[PDB]
C-alpha cells in the first residue's frame, strides 16, 4: 500500500455542494430550522475533517456542527432502526409524526454520503476514504454516524420504538449502529420501554423469542428499561 | 476519544535500548551477521515509523531497514507455524539447523514488542498504540509483520512445512498471518511443496482430514504447489 491509500470509496463527487443544497431544501421542509446559515452548517461541517487525518477523527471534531444542526424533535416519537432502512423511512415519510435519524437536518444531510480529508492538506480526498473493518474505525463518516446517532439516542424518551428486519439471521446485531451506540446510550431516566418491531420479509414465527431479540432483551433490563416487541407480519399492510 | 487515542498497549518500555540490546546478542549468537552495525540498523527500524501517523504506515516504510537486516537461510530449512509460538521455537532451537522467522535478525528484534509513533513528532508514543482490529490495519507493528513475513514466505524454497495447532477449533485459519500473507505469496517456481505438521494437545483423528486443512490444501493446489500433511500425536515426544 502506500501513503493515504484507503480501501473505501472516495469522498462523493460534488460533496460540498450536495451537503449545501440538502441543508437548503431541509431548511424549506422545516420551518421549523430557518433559523439555520447552511454556509455555516456547511463551514462547521468541513472543518470537521479537513486537515485531519482521516483514521484520527473525534467526536469533538464534530461539536461545532452539532451545535448548528441542534434540532428538537419529539423525543417520544423517535424510531431507530436496524437492517430495514427502507421500511423505516416510508413509515416516517407516512406518519411525518415520528422521526428516524435521518429525518433530521444532520442525518439528512449526510445520508448515504461519504467524505474524507487528505491529510497535511485543506483539501478533500476523492480517491478513497477509510473502510471501518479493513483502514481504520475513527474515520470522518463512521466517527459522525457515531456521534450523531448517541446523541440522538441520548434525546429518546418515554417509550422508543426500533425497526427490525425479521428476514435476517440476525435480527438484533449486537455490533450494528443500533446495538452497539443507540441500545446503551437510551437514559432509563427518560426512557421507560424499549419497544421492538420485527417486520417479517412467509414466517409465522412469534420472532419475539429469536435468541437475538431475548439478547436484546436481556441488554435492555440491564439498564432498567422495560423491553416489548411486536410482530409485523405483513409489511405490505 | 480524543486524538491518537488508541486501544493497544503503548511502546514497550525501553524499546530503543531493547532493540539495539538484541541486535548486538544476534550479532555474537551469529557470526554470519557481525556485517551489521547495530546502530544503523536501529536508527532504519526508528525511522520507519517516528513522525509518521500510526494509522498510515507503509511497506515502503520499512524498506530501509529490510535492506539492513538482509538475512541468508537455507530456503529449504523454513518453519512456518500458526498458534503453536511456543513449540515451534523449541523446536528449532533443538534442530538449530531450521528457522522460524523469530530466528532472523529482523523476526528476533521485534519479538514480542511493540511501538508506534506520536504523530507531528519525532517522538515515540510510550502511552497506547492501535490495535489492528479496532483501530486501524495500516499501524508499525502489523505493517512491520506483514512485511517480514511475506519476505520471508517469498524467500522459502522446496518443502516449506508448517507447524499448527491440532487442539485448535481453526487448525488453520484463513486470517492468520500463515493464511492470509505467507501461504499466498509462496512462489511455486521456487517451492514444491507446502507440508503442514499438525500437533496434537488424546486426539486419535487423522487431523488432515479437518475441515480446515482441506480448506488449506485447496488454496496450496490452486497455486500450483504440492500440499502434504502429518499429524504429529505425542508432542512431547
Ligand atoms: C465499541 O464501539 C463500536 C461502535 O462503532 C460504531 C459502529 C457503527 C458505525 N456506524 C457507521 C459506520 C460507517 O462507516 N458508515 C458509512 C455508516 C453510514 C450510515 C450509518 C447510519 C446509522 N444510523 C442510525 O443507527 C440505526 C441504523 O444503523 P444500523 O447500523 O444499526 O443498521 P444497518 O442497516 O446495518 O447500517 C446502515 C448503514 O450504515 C452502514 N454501517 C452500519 N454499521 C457500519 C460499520 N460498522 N461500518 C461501516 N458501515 C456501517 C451500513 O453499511 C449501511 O450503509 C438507526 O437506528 C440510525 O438511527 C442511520 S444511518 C452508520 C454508519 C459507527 C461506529
Ligand atoms: C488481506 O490482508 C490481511 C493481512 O493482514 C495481516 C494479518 C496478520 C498481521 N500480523 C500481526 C499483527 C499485529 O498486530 N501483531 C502485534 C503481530 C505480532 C507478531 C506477528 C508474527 C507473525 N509471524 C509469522 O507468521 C506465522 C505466525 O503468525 P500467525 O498469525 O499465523 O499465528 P498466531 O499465533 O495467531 O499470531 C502470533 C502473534 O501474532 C499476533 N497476531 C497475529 N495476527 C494478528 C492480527 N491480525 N492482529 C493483531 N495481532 C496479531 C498474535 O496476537 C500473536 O501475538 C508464523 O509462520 C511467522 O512466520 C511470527 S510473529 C504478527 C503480528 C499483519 C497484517
Amino acid at each position: 500500500r502506500w501513503r493515504q491509500q484507503w480501501s473505501g470509496p472516495g469522498t462523493t463527487k460534488r460533496f460540498p455542494e450536495t451537503v449545501l443544497a440538502r441543508c437548503v431544501k431541509y431548511t424549506e421542509i422545516h420551518p421549523e430550522m430557518r433559523h439555520v446559515d447552511c454556509q455555516s452548517v456547511w463551514d462547521a461541517f468541513k472543518g470537521a475533517f479537513i486537515s485531519k487525518h482521516p483514521c484520527d477523527i473525534t467526536e469533538e471534531d464534530y461539536q461545532p456542527l452539532m451545535k448548528l444542526g441542534t434540532q428538537t424533535v419529539p423525543c417520544n416519537k423517535i424510531l431507530l432502526w436496524s437492517r430495514i432502512k427502507d421500511l423505516a423511512h416510508q413509515f416516517t415519510q407516512v406518519q411525518r409524526d415520528m422521526f428516524t435519524l435521518e429525518d433530521t437536518l444532520l442525518g439528512y444531510l449526510a445520508d448515504d454520503l461519504t467524505w474524507c480529508g487528505e491529510f497535511a492538506t485543506s483539501k478533500i480526498n476523492y480517491q478513497s476514504c477509510p473502510d471501518w473493518r479493513k483502514d481504520c474505525s475513527n474515520n470522518p463518516v463512521s466517527v459522525f454516524w457515531k456521534t450523531v446517532s448517541r446523541r440522538f439516542a441520548e434525546a429518546a424518551c418515554d417509550v422508543v420504538h426500533v425497526m427490525l428486519d425479521g428476514s435476517r439471521s440476525k435480527i438484533f446485531d449486537k455490533d450494528s449502529t443500533f446495538g452497539s451506540v443507540e441500545v446503551h446510550n437510551l437514559q432509563p431516566e427518560k426512557v421507560q420501554t424499549l419497544e421492538a418491531w420485527v417486520i417479517h420479509g412467509e414466517d409465522s414465527r412469534d420472532l419475539c423469542q429469536d435468541p437475538t431479540i431475548k439478547e436484546l432483551e436481556s441488554i435492555i433490563s440491564k439498564r432498567n428499561i422495560q423491553f416489548s416487541c411486536k410482530n409485523i407480519y405483513r409489511p405490505d399492510k
